Formats: structure tokens, sequence, C-alpha cells
């Protein structure tokens, strides 16, 4: 496939300075990596009979992704030094000034691959966005060519927005990294504590963003703009908000992303000055399964849910494309997934910490495990 | 299917020697065990039989099991039976800081009483989320924030099932964690009257505290009904994210203000129903507070006669107490809201303008049945 790219997480004791030099190594990694490779799934290690375990002395993690294929399809490769970035996140963690994100650091960095959709959602909102972002940086005429600098994502709470804009702004910065030195983010209103204030109204929404303005005055640095529970906002001050919202697209290195957890009642300013505007539903019942599936994988990891009497084909599998026979416990998960049509996504993820607590034993067998998420599911739904 | 066992050993023996006679405590649990209460402590004085050796070593043990009922009266890991030794003083203000467990708050979680089987609910459910934390759960797979509002009227004892909760937590996660403690905060509603600075310096020193992997954080907010509030909800959210804490929040209100901290729970238990000894608790309030005014005044009987706040509930109780309690009973049906309007409907009936303590005790349980009826 044409452009696929590659994400690398060096240690913080590996000096960057050595990159460039050793950069043949890394694309040696990069070639055996992808033998056995998913999707924009991330791999931690080389195992054996996949290669020298000596590449695994230079990376902690690496994603290798492409907006051509599925997001979870398996690979069968041309892949351009240029395209295979080299990152170190930063663990500074978040600062009081509204808040400021450090990219690409230590808190984002799990939530991509951890998204779940059923609609290639997630490939269309990356691969539009970073056409956006590589547009601005090659420094498009706005007036010849429309380019707002602003993506609306719209749909029940539940349905993870802010984590899609945490992600995608966590992609960004390092698929940009050879163009900015450094990448910084800046979230506004979560939850719903700036909105408050804002109703009541105040001047220092200007001096908020005239502050993020400074740091847009900074070239070779790219910033996002994360404004969450839009319509809890949008009142002489949502004019100041929409006219500091026009200063700040105006910048070639700057992108705002935004939120609104209401639907069907969208704020007509916004839709307008959208590049984009993506609804995300509540998951299917396909994408339920998936969570649910991933929910228990993640519980045996953690040996949580043990059972030695039930072997790894028996357990529940990936169900994507009704491809393969389903096994009665993938089968019996997916009754469940059915069972639990109006559980939200946040709610499906807070599930499992229900069941924990039901089950009496310290570890949960498959078979009672199916039975308590199925209890916990209904007891959710009353 | 699962039964722990937590014992208190004298300050005086060590702790090696006391895991040398390990073997006779699991002997000991099981014979204990045949004849005890769930959740309920058993003396070292109880049984005078078996090893005075081994007696001497222990204080008292409690058995529980979230599968059976509080009070009932119906096995054995080494991992489930643990050994915890109280620190016998480790309350310090600043807010307050408690070194767990800590004797004040050893003896609380078995005078709470509820006729809604709170406990067991509430204890199962922050200890899956203890033990998910522990094991290092995957945060975006599996949401788990570490965070649980528990809410109800200012009789139900929320800030007392939380301090009762966390000195548990500590004695059930003992391999796990080395070390536990608590700060509380706003109790009751005295920070936000102060005038701020201290709030990022105090929540600095948990971080401090919390940076040590072994120790174990509990963090409890109570009576949480523009600056100093996102500043402490910011605080809340870099400590949320370290695996080995758990911020335990009580809230006086039902319902009313919801969005800023529900959406950060993790689940929000309501108490339900008041309890006879919170419906006493609320009782015995509203009669204080007419003391306090003028309204029922009695300078015949002492204050040690007057009703008296009940710590244990097997505990000698003075005449009024009893009387208070037994009027308290008598309000069965009526709700948080229905008692905390009856002194009201109590200075309509009287004549005085000026109320002795029994008249007071006479009008209280009139206006009691008549508010049932209508
Ligand atoms: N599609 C999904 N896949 C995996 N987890 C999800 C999904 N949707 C929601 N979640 C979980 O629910 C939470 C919702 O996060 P958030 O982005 O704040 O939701 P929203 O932006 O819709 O209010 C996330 O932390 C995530 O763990």
């Amino acid at each position: 496939l044409k452009n696929i790219h590659a994400e690398i997480r060096i240690c913080q004791k590996f000096p960057k300075s050595t990159v460039q030099k050793r950069f043949s190594e890394f694309e040696e990694l990069i070639k055996a990596a992808s033998k056995n490779a998913r999707n924009w799934k991330p791999i931690s290690s080389v195992e054996l009979f996949q290669g020298d375990s000596s590449l695994n002395e230079l990376f902690e993690k690496l994603v290798i992704g492409t907006c051509e294929l599925r997001d979870g399809e398996l690979f069968e490769l041309t892949i351009n030094p240029s395209n295979i970035h080299v990152y170190k996140l930063h663990k500074d963690g978040p600062l009081s000034q509204s808040q400021l994100w450090q990219l690409p650091c230590v808190e984002f960095d799990s939530i991509w691959e951890n998204l779940i959709y059923d609609s290639n959602l997630k490939n269309e909102v990356m691969s539009y966005v970073a056409a956006l972002a590589r547009l601005s940086e090659k420094h498009v005429n706005t007036k010849i060519i429309n380019v707002n600098r602003l993506i609306l994502l719209t749909g029940p709470p539940g349905t993870g927005k802010t984590s899609l804009c945490k992600g995608l702004a966590q992609h960004l910065s390092i698929r940009m990294n050879d163009k900015y030195s450094k990448s910084v983010m800046l979230e506004i209103n979560s939850h719903s504590l700036f909105s408050k204030w804002f109703s009541e109204s105040g001047k220092l929404v200007q001096k908020m963003f005239d502050q993020i303005d400074e740091l847009a005055e900074d070239e070779k640095c790219m910033v996002f703009v994360l404004i969450d529970e839009v319509e809890s906002l949008g009142i002489r001050a949502v004019n100041a908000l929409l006219t500091q919202i026009d200063r700040i697209r105006r910048r070639d290195n700057v992108l705002i992303l935004c939120t609104s957890n209401l639907e069907s009642t969208l704020d007509k300013a916004l839709v307008d000055r959208a590049d984009i505007v993506k609804n995300v539903g509540q998951p299917s019942d396909f994408a339920r399964y998936s969570m649910l599936k991933s929910s228990i994988m993640e519980l045996a990891r953690i040996g949580v849910v043990i059972d030695n009497e039930v072997h790894t084909d028996y357990w529940p599998q990936d169900i994507c494309d009704t491809k393969a026979p389903r096994n009665e416990f993938t089968e019996i998960l997916f009754k469940i997934a059915q069972e639990a049509r109006g559980l939200s996504g946040r709610a499906i993820s807070m599930l499992p910490t229900l069941v924990y607590s039901k089950s009496p034993e310290e570890t949960i067998t498959l078979p009672n495990c199916m039975n308590l998420f199925l209890e916990a599911v209904k007891e959710r739904l009353s």
C-alpha cells in the first residue's frame, strides 16, 4: 500500500541525537514488525521467530497504521522512511492556567487503539484532519481554498468524542513532528466548569484566548484547542468566544476541536464555521461485543478472569465480518451485547467493576463471567 | 466462598512471632467461626480456652463476608486472613491526616446500622475498585475513576461509613500496601467560609505521599454542596490518575448538584431510608438546636442526663436518650425532610413559648404521630 506510517516510542535515556545516526536499524525493526501486525494496533515486543531480539533494545512501543485499510486489518510492504516518526512522550502532566497538555503525553497514549467503532469513523476523521493540518502547514491561501481549521464532533455523551479529540491530537503531534519541534494542547471546559462562569459571562475568555494566541505566535509549534460541552457555553461572551475562535483559526499552526454532547439542536454558528461535522452514535451490536470482549481480555491480563478449563481457541474471539464460525461463548457474549442495547460506550466501560464486586471468588471463571456480565447489564438498564 | 479475617495485635508483640504462630490462628479462626456474627468483633477475652499464649497476642478478630447479610450468624486463605496493628495516635490537623488503621476508626464500622444492607454493597464495590487499581488495569479499556460519591440526609452517618470503609480497606490490602493514610477535607463546610492557596499546598503533600507506590492514599471530601472550586477539581484529577489512591465524597443533597462530580464518580450510592439510629440523630440535633436557641430550656435536668450520642449500640443509655430513641422508633415512616420540619410543629403545640425536656419529648412524640397520620 502506497502510504503507511509508523510511530515508534523510544526511551527517554535514548538520546535523540543518535536517532538519525541509527535510523537504518529502526527501519529494519519496522520491516520485521510489519510481518505480523494489525492496522493501528501497537506492538510492544519482537518475540521469538519474529526477528533478532536485539531489536527490542531500540523501542518501547511501535504502531503501524494506514487509512487505506480497515481499523483492525492484518497486513500481508514498502514504507518510505519519511513517514516513520520516532518520539518520546512527556510525563510533565497537565498544567493549570483551561488546562495545557504537552504533546505527546503519557495520558493520551493508549486512547486511540482502545477506541472502538464499527463505522470506520476513526479512519475518516484521522485522514481528513491530517489533510487540514498538512495543507495548513504548507500555508494554503484561505481565500482561494477554504480551510476553517475547525472540527466538530457531535452525539450522545457516552460515545467518547473527547477521547477521539485527545487521541487524534496525540497522533498528529507525532505525525507532524518533523514539521513541528514542539506540540501543545489547550483544553477548555472540562467538564462544564467553564460554562457557568461563561454563562455568568466574563472578560477573561479574551484573556484566555490571548494566551493561546501568544503560544500560536510561536512558530514551529502546533497548538490544539479542545472545547467540551460546547452548547453548555452556547450571551455577550459567546460573541467574544466566537470572535476569539475566529482569531485563533487564522493561524497555520493551530487546530481547534469541538465536541457537543447534545444531538439535533446544533448551533448554526458552529456548523457554518466547521470544516467537517461528524456524528458519533451509540455503539452498535457489533461494537458493543467488541467492548465487552476487550474488557474480559483485559480482566484476564491482570489475572482477574482466569480459566484453565477453556482454551484460547474456545475463548471469545473477534467477531468481525461474521467470517468465522461463532463460538458458543462468542455467541453467548454476543447475546449479552443484544441485551445491552440501551447502554452507552462509557457505561460499558463501567460494567466490569460492577461485575467484579458481584463475584464471591477472588477470580472469575469464564462461564460464570458471562453469567455475571449479563446480570450487571440487566441491573444497569433498570 | 468469600470470607476474610482481620486480627488486631498488641503493640508489644513483634510481627514475626505472630507469623510463626500464624497456623494456629487459622485453626482458631475456623473454631471462632462456628459461633460468630458477620462483621462483628470477637474479643480475645471471649474465649479463654485454647492458648493463653495465642490469646495474649491479639486483642480482637473480625470475620466478614459480603455474600451474607450484616448481622447473620452463619474456607480460609493465608492472604485472605490479614493481621493489622493499630496506629495509637495519628490524628493531626493542618483538614486532617489519619494513619490507617487507626484506633479512632476501628470501632465505627460495627456501630453502623442500616436496614438496607448498604454496608456490604459499598464494601464490595469499593474493594473491586481497589483490587482493579492495584493490578494496574488499563484505564482506557476499563474505565476506573476511583472516585465514589455517597449521598444522603445529615443523619445517616455518611462520613463515618467512609472512615470505616477506608479502615477496613487498609487491612484487606495489607499485603499489597505497606502504609495507608487518609486526608479528610471540609468537615464540615469550613474551607469555603475561610475567605484558597492552601488547597494547592495540601494536595501537593498528598502527591508526595502518593509518590510511594506501596502507600495507600484515601481522600475524603464531605459536604460537597468560582476559582477555588476549579482548583479543587483539578487537584482531584491529578490524584485520581494515580493507581494507589481512592477518593470518597459525601453530599447532603440527593441530586441538586450533579454535573461536576457525578460524571467523575464510578458509582453514586444513596444511603436510602434513615434507620432508627439515623432518625435518632436527626431528632437529637433538632432538640439541641432548640436548646441553643432558648426554645427548649430545662434547668432541673443536668447536662449528663440530657440526650446523648449513641456511639456504641449496646452501651448504657440515659433515661432521656432511651425515650428519644423510642420516639425515633415511633417515626419509622417519616423521611429525613419530614423529621427536620417537626420542630416547627412542636413549637406550635407548646403554649408556654418555653419548653422543658419532658414536655419536649411529649410534644415531639405527638408531632410525630400527627405527621404520620396526615
Ligand atoms: N467507542 C468507544 N470505545 C472504547 N471506549 C469508549 C468508547 N466510547 C466511550 N468509551 C469510554 O467512555 C468514556 C467517554 O469518554 P469521553 O470522550 O469523555 O465521552 P464524551 O466525549 O462522549 O463525553 C471514555 O473514557 C472511554 O473509556
